[PDB]
């Protein structure tokens, strides 16, 4: 019955060999799942840089249309005269702020 | 050859011991991806809020430049006269739409 | 001492049977994980399409405000006169560019 305990130890090993395989099946879809995370963060970071491009072009161009509008309304007391207090509203320069967040996403996910 | 079957039983146990280790590594990886997923969704959601900020300032500011241009062109039949039917085109207010989507990404991933 | 090696082989099998159990306890929590990557890429791709909509409306509307400003400044030598060389700066049409990137993120992650 030594040869018996050895046939049982062999059955165990056969069955816990089955599990190892099944397990590997579930925990299987997970390697590049990190590489897929590094790619989502890359394309995203790319579309965000095209918006910063466009967005800063609109800001400059529209601030230039106010420079012209300020000239034309001079002969009227100025823009603040024709527009009211809204003449004070101007678009901020979110370039650096937006830039720094786009750099974080990269450093944190794409360079890693 | 009893001592043989016992040397093989020992090699299996050696190899299925290696798997357990490797598996624990993945079962340890996906935690990273689970977490890292909630962080990409956070930063992204942050850069999207700065664009909503910038974008609505441009919309308001440019609607105000048309209010001035509307005044100046009065002595000409009005903007619709100088510009044609495009005088009807105005930028929509996507603030709520954009806002709802940024709220989804947060609720779904950051919270 | 054969019955000894058999007692040790039996202890290992007992301990590597404990791991298999504990591992099974963790494993479960990770495979909708691939459906989580597909979802971040989805919403993201949705918020980027609303910005492309907004962004192109600002560009068109602002180019139309320059058309009006070009007319009013005619009785002065033209905008290029009142504004200088910046009169040449105009906002580009990043529609296609931004569109193609949003289609990449989709194909690669949402539709994939
Ligand atoms: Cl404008
Ligand atoms: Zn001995």
């Amino acid at each position: 019955q030594i040869e018996d305990k050895i046939e049982e130890i062999l059955s165990k090993i056969y069955h816990i060999e089955n599990e190892i395989a099944r397990i590997k099946k579930l925990i299987g879809e997970a390697d590049g799942l990190i590489e897929g995370l590094r790619q989502l963060a890359n394309e995203t970071t790319q579309a965000l840089q095209l918006f910063l491009r466009a967005t800063t072009e609109l800001r400059t161009f529209s601030i230039l249309n106010r420079k012209a509008i300020d000239f034309l309304l001079q002969r009227w007391g100025g823009t603040c005269h024709i527009l009211g207090p809204d003449c004070r509203i101007e678009p901020h320069d979110w370039t650096k702020n937006i830039t720094d967040k786009i750099d974080q996403i990269i450093h944190d996910f794409v360079d890693k």
